[PDB]
């Protein structure tokens, strides 16, 4: 799973985020970029400590943290998401009504 935490301009970076992200659940690895002004990716072995993580810390600041998270896959979404989000399978099954009433 990606993750995408930026955001960094008020006491939160790697610690913060890492802090969270480790409080909700473990994730596979954290990194951070400098070149950006405020911005650090974070990456989920599984897509539920994303879910959970991501709608939490962007769903409510972490200790007056309100750093911003994002999911780069697995995040089906009702706006103009052009990026196909990582949601189930669905490929053997498949039903369009066969049945012509």
């Amino acid at each position: 799973m990606k993750v995408y935490v930026g955001n960094l301009g008020t006491g939160a970076g790697k610690g913060e985020l890492e802090r969270a992200f480790s409080y909700y659940g473990p994730l596979r690895t954290v990194w951070i970029a400098r070149n950006p002004p405020g911005f650090a990716f974070v990456e989920f072995e599984d897509p539920r400590d994303a879910e959970d993580a991501v709608r939490g810390l962007d769903g409510k600041v972490i200790c007056g943290s309100r750093v911003r998270v994002e999911l780069s896959t697995g995040m089906p979404r009702r706006s103009r998401f052009d990026r196909p989000p990582a949601r189930r399978k669905l490929l053997e099954v498949l039903f369009n009504g066969p049945l012509e009433h």
